[PDB]
């Protein structure tokens, strides 16, 4: 059976960019629930033995839903540290550049399909096929997971219930919070 | 070009079941978003003299995302009455014995459908083309106004802005709420 994996930092550690009671229902209920309904869904199927990757590489329906949302919390989880924010670094840095031609652009173009990315939603930073980097939305639980040579760095949860304590319906203010905590280290370990 | 109607009750008629903050934020900033984004996405277009309904049922994109917005919204204020509540009368009574066999079963089905509406959604009591009930299910701003022959008769939004206030991410607790508030008034005027 699955678990519902640990926070990787106290949970007051993103106030106040991310408030404690958020990261308390978003990881603590949400999260959870996840987890929970998958291990309900899967005995007495060919998923029961697999890996949650290998799940969520495989199915569709209500076992796709939560097998990939446990997935693309526990990575969007990673994509945020009390120590990350500011300028990307290293590796990132350099592909982000290359790609957009600066921070600054890059920053304006994810913020401009994460602030438009409608409903239920993740925005995501990806590496192609080509080693160059992109930004893609997905709907509900889809992942770039499932795509075959796209490879996630970073991801931004934009249900409303990732920000709605926090900030309302006021996205942009949440997406200033994300890039006060954005982990430049998980996504560099992810790119190389 | 379009205006945000007046909510048909007081800011504060719908409490205990859905606060005066929910209403202040779904009416008054979300509802609100969606009519000045359509306005600001139809000047000198094929859909600036149409009305909603037309809009909704001609476009994609943008403008149907805004436009369903609108609509859906609206017909989910009139959904609700701080007059509302209990058991259904008169004819949509009656119809929905018919399809159900009784008013317990339908509540029961009509909250299974509704808590499990993955991600942001609208949950409807519809009448088919052959003149019964039945219960469907709608993605983001999808709505069954675009269904030739089909007619909505109420609505519950499932998108989480629509009760994280009150009920952060128990959503049998806003169904609770929203059987305290069924308006079977608006649902037989749209039934007849
Ligand atoms: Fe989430
Ligand atoms: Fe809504």
């Amino acid at each position: 059976a699955f678990e519902l994996p640990s926070l990787p930092y106290a949970i007051d550690a993103l106030e106040p960019h991310i408030s404690k009671e958020t990261l308390e229902f978003h990881h603590g209920k949400h999260h959870n629930t996840y987890v929970v309904k998958l291990n309900g869904l899967i005995p007495g199927t060919k998923f029961e033995n697999k890996s949650l990757e290998e799940i969520v590489r495989s199915s569709d329906g209500g076992v796709f839903n939560n097998a990939a949302q446990i997935w693309n919390h526990t990575f969007y989880w990673n994509s945020l540290s009390p120590n990350g924010g500011g300028a990307p670094t290293g590796a990132v840095a350099d592909a982000i550049n290359a790609k957009w031609g600066s921070f600054d652009a890059f920053k304006e173009a994810l913020n401009d399909k994460a602030v438009n990315n409608f409903g239920s939603s993740w925005t995501w930073l990806v590496k192609l096929a080509d080693g160059s980097l992109d930004i893609v939305n997905t709907s509900n639980a889809a992942t770039p997971l499932t795509d075959d040579g796209v490879t996630p760095i970073l991801t931004v949860d934009l249900w409303e219930h990732a920000y709605y304590i926090d900030y309302r319906n006021v996205r942009p203010d949440y997406l200033k919070g994300f890039w006060s905590l954005v982990n430049w280290e998980f996504a560099n370990a992810n790119f190389a």
